């Protein structure tokens, strides 16, 4: 089970272009689409209706949704929490130098961090909450994306606007916090 996980990460890092199209600027932006697509699926299942994408200092990406939260129940097949199985099978996690998740579920905040898809510690209870949803924060691996790891605000804006237009009823917000002195936000919500 666990051995099959490591080979999966190795495979994605060995031929990243086969999984995200390219290691150019295009492939870097794809990382955001892959995570946002998971939030959109949770909205289409009837659970979520708000997605926030933040470009943080040093081109971290934070994606937050108000869905049910990725499940944390032990996956009888792997003996690992479901969220760990799901994120260790993620292309984005494989192609990130660092990735962390916060799940709000069962009135609890759970946290796990990864490097190149490898968990750095067991899923941990870190707090309490009266909300549900998922926070993903990731830093693209510069060893993979050798051209640029800098996000283009207008590229992300055009695609987020498109996703809000195609998926009516979902509020999707993009915020650029890289320059703390000039913060830019665009928020889209069709019908
Ligand atoms: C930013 C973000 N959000 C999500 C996300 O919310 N995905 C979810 N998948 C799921 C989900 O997927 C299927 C599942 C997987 C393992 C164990 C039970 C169900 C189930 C349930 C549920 O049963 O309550 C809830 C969620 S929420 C993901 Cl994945 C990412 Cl990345
Ligand atoms: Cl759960």
């Amino acid at each position: 089970g666990q051995i099959q996980v490591l080979e999966g990460l190795e495979a994605v890092r060995k031929r990243p272009g086969m999984y995200i199209g390219s290691t150019s600027e295009r492939g870097l932006h794809h990382l955001v689409w892959e995570i946002v697509d998971n939030s959109i699926d949770e909205a289409l299942a009837g659970y979520a209706n708000q997605i926030e994408v933040v470009i943080e200092k040093d081109n971290w990406i934070k994606v937050t949704d108000n869905g049910r939260g990725i499940p944390v129940d032990i996956q009888e097949k792997m003996g690992r929490p479901a969220v760990e199985v799901i994120l260790t099978s993620s292309v984005v996690n494989a192609l990130s130098q660092d990735l962390e998740v916060y799940v709000h579920r069962n009135e609890t905040i759970y946290h796990q961090a990864y490097k190149k898809g490898v968990p750095q510690f067991d899923l941990k209870e870190v707090g309490t909450t009266d909300k549900t949803g998922t926070v993903i924060r990731f830093k693209a691996d510069g060893e993979i994306f050798t051209e640029t790891t800098v996000y283009n605000y207008e590229t992300l804006q055009q695609r987020i606007r498109e996703l809000a237009f195609l998926n009516k009823g979902i509020q999707i917000t993009l915020r650029d916090e890289r320059d703390e002195e000039n913060v830019r936000e665009d928020s889209y919500h069709y019908e």
